[PDB]
């Protein structure tokens, strides 16, 4: 299995700073809830397996476990999208799973045991190429669609292109990021982010301008290490402004 | 009209790197959320004027809003403890507030339009001091109530005491803060975040050993300035561990 997503890493000068910045979007829920949401995990799998996944969400999603209402698990992450076929089977899956043994007695002793919280996840926007569409209109319109910013916004640097391959297991991931500086005022990104707009809160809490000493910070304390993906594209800044 | 709080500054030696690091804990929710769901707001208000509070809540906070079931809204604050006679006041104003006048139509709208997130503040341990208990005594029970370390694990350093002195216009906040340093292990300090204990998850999301470095990139991103209280207080560590 290949799941192959593209990317754009938007930069801008900061005139007051003169430090480079990056457009970092961070995740509006954990990998573990959605994957327990969606049934991704063996319930014949005893208990610490499951008990780390239940380790790494949120303190706020666990509460939301605790309730046993599935359907307000469901809305933390789809809010209210019309997926009704999948929430359908996902929830008789998780009924099966917990509700049917004990009305829910395992799954409150788990999630209280529970230890720890998981973390939001800073990254990169991208998402997988439509139908036929080529790289760099993938990512600008993925770009768009997540944090609000159109081409007006910004010019693409042509010569970057980085490729960043992971391997999970049986898929394999690869991320393909493009270059833009920014050729137009833009303070505030996170004002962007509106309850209007569904599909830029879909999956995402914050938009931030991120240096590269917040790269670092941030890197050293997730899952996901971004600083091998913005260092090479600050280094191509610094030679971009250079000339 | 003054409020004390009083709290206490934990600090270990991290034998592997040599640094200092202070217990930092993170705020489940938003004060702009709590603000709404106990009615500290005026509904006579310029748009504008709920519009800056609906800006700095989280987006989940946001939806869960949206949603116009003040069950939902109160569960994320209080989990269900016991504490009808406040959440019939608060449900009453919320219920006249945005219910009656047009079933939620202006509260919705106002939630769509809102712009931005908040951030989670990064705080020390503290809390009210009870009737005649006295400043060390009310340190220490609230730090093992929010973090869940005992005793056992620290040495209190009695000859520090900071306060630090706020204005909001007519409230008062004075902190006090005392300084413990460890005197037992504990590496995870996180894992005591288990929804087991009611008092560690009521207010708190996580909690981390956090050096002056990160001290620093918290506190120049948030309004919440932790420097002015870590500062001498890793100072005060490194006194007497020089001795």
């Amino acid at each position: 299995q290949l799941k192959t997503s593209i990317g754009l890493i938007t930069c801008r000068m900061n005139t007051q700073n003169n430090q480079i910045e990056t457009i970092l979007v961070q995740k509006r829920y954990s990998l573990a809830f959605s994957e327990f949401i969606h049934c991704h995990y063996s319930i014949n799998a005893n208990q610490g397996h499951l008990i780390k996944m239940f380790n790494n969400m949120t303190i706020n999603e666990r509460l939301l476990v605790k309730t046993l209402d599935f359907d307000r698990m469901w809305y933390h992450i789809w809010i209210e999208t019309p997926v009704y076929e999948l929430y359908h089977k996902k929830y008789q899956k998780f009924r099966k799973n917990w509700l049917l043994p004990d009305n829910g007695k395992k799954l409150i002793s788990l999630i209280n045991q529970a230890k720890g919280s998981g973390t939001l996840l800073w990254e990169i926007p991208k998402g997988k190429p439509k139908e036929d569409e080529s790289d760099l209109t993938c990512a600008i319109r993925e770009f768009e669609e997540e944090t609000g910013i159109t081409r007006e916004y910004y010019q693409i640097l042509p010569e970057f292109k980085k490729s960043m391959s992971y391997f999970d297991g049986k898929t394999e991931y690869k991320h393909i990021y493009f270059l833009a500086m920014l050729c137009k005022s833009l303070e505030e990104p996170n004002m962007n982010l509106s309850l209007q707009y569904e599909n830029r809160i879909a999956e995402i809490s914050k938009i931030s301008w991120q240096n590269m000493e917040a790269v670092r910070f941030i890197s050293k304390r997730q899952s996901f290490n971004l600083e091998p993906m913005i260092g090479p594209a600050f280094n191509f800044i610094k030679n971009y402004l250079r000339y």
